[PDB]
């Protein structure tokens, strides 16, 4: 059998719960999958190159998590599925000595939600993946966020961009910005409190410990989610692409979901 190289690419990194979850399919399907996977958490400058990076690892295939998601759309060799709408990759892979991106967040996101419109937290990779499959199912998408940047997608897409915080009610009110897990606020609380009075579900993308924004959902008593059902669904997902297509990602969902 061969040993074959995986991870995932982040700043931070400690946190991410992917090498558990992956590691646990890797060794669960080792003989359908026929070689020895084995997947690492890494920690990557602010600065480096993901495409060089992957090469440099010899890696098979990765995810790619916060702030790189855009960065890997950029530098891909082709990008495939529903990426080619989403400007961003959280998954790659190495074929035909290529190195092709796809997204698996927003079906990720997609199966984790069990609503007409939706208000965005955040204008990033997850963003972006979110903001593309809520359009898709007919919502109307509003985006907020602090910096202008990177919003000529959300307005092709169709969805109304703020930086001033509309005063609207919101059925689910999206938190995908990265300040959870630095921990401070995506908004002023005020604003954010009658976000949640009006709304129906408070969704962070966090995961693994209680934020600013689900503990200010939870103190009112409005309904919230946090990240970890995503999260299990993406990484099913991608662990379907990684394995060349063969592992159904509804096989991996249940060996990640009980790890
Ligand atoms: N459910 C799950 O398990 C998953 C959760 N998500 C999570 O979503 C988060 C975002 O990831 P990703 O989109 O890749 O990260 P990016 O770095 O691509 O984008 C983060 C966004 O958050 C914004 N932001 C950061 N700090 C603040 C702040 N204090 N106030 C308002 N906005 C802020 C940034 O704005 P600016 O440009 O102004 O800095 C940027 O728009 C991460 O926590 C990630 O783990 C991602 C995938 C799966
Ligand atoms: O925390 C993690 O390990 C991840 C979170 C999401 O950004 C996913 O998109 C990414 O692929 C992996």
């Amino acid at each position: 059998m061969k040993l074959k190289s995986f991870g995932v690419f982040g700043n931070p990194i400690k946190h991410s719960k992917s090498p558990l979850i992956h590691n646990a399919c890797f060794l669960t399907f080792q003989k359908e999958l026929r070689f020895l996977g084995h997947y690492h958490p890494i920690l990557l400058p602010l600065e480096s190159h993901i495409k060089s990076e992957f090469l440099h690892l010899g890696l098979s295939g990765a995810n790619v998590t916060l702030p790189f998601k855009e960065r890997a759309f950029q530098v891909c060799d082709k990008i495939k599925g529903i990426a080619l709408e989403c400007g961003a990759v959280n998954t790659l892979v190495l074929e035909n000595d290529e190195l092709v991106g796809y997204n698996t967040d927003a079906l990720g996101f997609y199966l984790s939600l069990k609503y007409q419109n939706a208000l965005i937290l955040g204008a990033g990779g997850s963003a972006k993946a979110l903001a593309c499959e809520l359009k898709k199912q007919g919502l109307q998408v509003s985006v907020l966020n602090r910096s202008s940047r990177g919003l000529d997608f959300f307005q092709r897409l169709g969805c109304d961009c703020f930086m001033e915080p509309p005063k609207s009610a919101f059925d689910l009110i999206i938190n995908a910005t990265s300040a959870s897990l630095h921990n401070e606020l995506p908004l002023n609380k005020e604003v954010l409190k009658g976000y949640f009075k009006e709304g129906k579900l408070a969704y962070d993308l966090a995961y693994g410990f209680l934020t600013p924004f689900l503990s200010l959902a939870k103190e009112l008593k409005t309904p919230f989610q946090d990240g970890k059902d995503m999260l299990i669904y993406q990484a099913a997902l991608s662990f379907e692409k990684f394995s060349a297509s063969q592992i159904p990602y509804s096989k991996a969902f249940e060996v990640m979901r009980s790890v």
